[PDB]
DNA sequence: CGGCGGTACTG
DNA sequence: CAGTAC
DNA sequence: GCCG
């Protein structure tokens, strides 16, 4: 806390406005002075800090000494609608932007006003519903949902709940189900049957990403609700993954976001390249082997870790 | 100086 | 492609 | 913004 408490909403400000690099920069000093033993009180000692240059620490000097940091001053106005729409699903930062040029202000102005594609409509109508976290248990019940109409027309498929979930959080923004099957190539065209299956029972509500005229569909992106009073809409990722990339793929989806990025960022200082589908050597590198994800570990040369400790 | 993760849709 | 998302 |  203290100094942390305003490098944060600079942060979010630069991230909502499009500086990507910056905000990034901000994030990580405000990591380092997270787990600093102890109040910085020196030009020198905050220099000291990785993750911290110069710079950041001339804005630290000037926070516990005059209180203030002239800095947020100068944050414009427009922050906290670009925020508003930046939150509807489809929308970036960009497009909040340009939809502040135009003059818009609110979602009031957004419904009557703005064009939307399919995405943004959808994100719209289930605003409030995005913005909110649902009990792990009802991850359980969703990818049980999942589950049980994918096993109808092969039981042999493996299916795994990822994300927040598999990391043990208490709730999860959404629910993130991984597919696999053993035999190596019966996760061919699943999507079609299953999705149409979680339709058909009106499970699924809406759909937000979606190529399922593309036989390599990898990834859906959507809608559903339980049935009964008092559920909310919630968004359900899907991945079918072939089962020689399990081990990646299973990683990539179990997160957390920056310990993706992390790891990642690893393997290429050690002369690698990490992705869902698998890690291989810096023009066509070599496929490394990786039967499980303590493979991955190992070859990076990192301890494993249980998905609870990946919770970066 | 130049990377800051690596990849899959949508229009 | 630029934008957005996982 | 920070890093090598
Ligand atoms: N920029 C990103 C975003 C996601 N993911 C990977 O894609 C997975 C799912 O993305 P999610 O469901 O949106 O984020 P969550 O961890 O489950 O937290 P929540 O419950 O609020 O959703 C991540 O775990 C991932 F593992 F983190 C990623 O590799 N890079
Ligand atoms: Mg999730
Ligand atoms: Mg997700
Ligand atoms: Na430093
Ligand atoms: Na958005
Ligand atoms: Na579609
Ligand atoms: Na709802």
């Amino acid at each position: 806390l203290h100094i942390t408490e305003k490098l944060e909403v600079l942060a979010k400000a630069y991230s909502v406005q499009g500086d990507k690099w910056r905000a990034l920069g901000y994030a990580k000093a405000i990591n380092a002075l997270k787990s600093f033993h102890k109040p910085v009180t020196s030009y020198q000692e905050a220099c000291s800090i990785p993750g911290i240059g110069k710079r950041m620490a001339e804005k630290i000097i000037e926070i516990l000494e005059s209180g203030h940091l002239r800095k947020l001053d100068h944050i414009s106005e427009s922050v906290p609608v670009l925020e508003l729409f930046s939150n509807i699903w489809g929308a970036g930062t960009k497009t909040a932007q340009m939809w502040y040029q135009q003059g818009f202000r609110s979602l009031e102005d957004i419904r009557s006003q703005a064009s939307l594609t399919t995405q943004q409509a959808i994100g719209l109508k289930h605003y409030s519903d995005f913005l909110e976290r649902m009990p792990r248990e009802e991850a359980t019940e969703i990818e049980q949902t999942v589950q049980k109409a994918a096993q109808a027309f092969n039981s042999g498929l493996l299916c795994v709940a990822c994300g927040s979930y598999r990391r043990g959080k208490a709730t999860c923004g959404d629910v993130d189900v991984l597919i696999t099957h053993p035999d190596g190539r019966s996760h061919r065209g699943i999507f079609s049957r299953l999705l149409d299956s979680l339709r058909q029972e009106g499970f699924l509500t809406d759909d937000l990403v979606s190529q399922e005229e593309n036989g390599q569909q990898q990834k859906y992106l959507g809608v559903c609700r339980l049935p009964g009073p008092g559920r909310r809409h919630r968004r359900l990722d899907i991945i079918v993954v072939p089962y020689s990339e399990f081990a990646c793929a299973l990683l990539y989806f179990t997160g957390s976001a920056h310990f993706n990025r992390s790891m990642r960022a690893l393997a290429k200082t050690k002369g690698m390249s990490l992705s869902e589908h698998a890690l291989s050597t810096a023009g066509p590198g070599r496929v490394l082997p990786t039967p499980t994800e303590k493979d991955v570990f190992r070859l990076l040369g990192l301890p494993y870790r249980e998905p609870a400790e990946r919770d970066w």
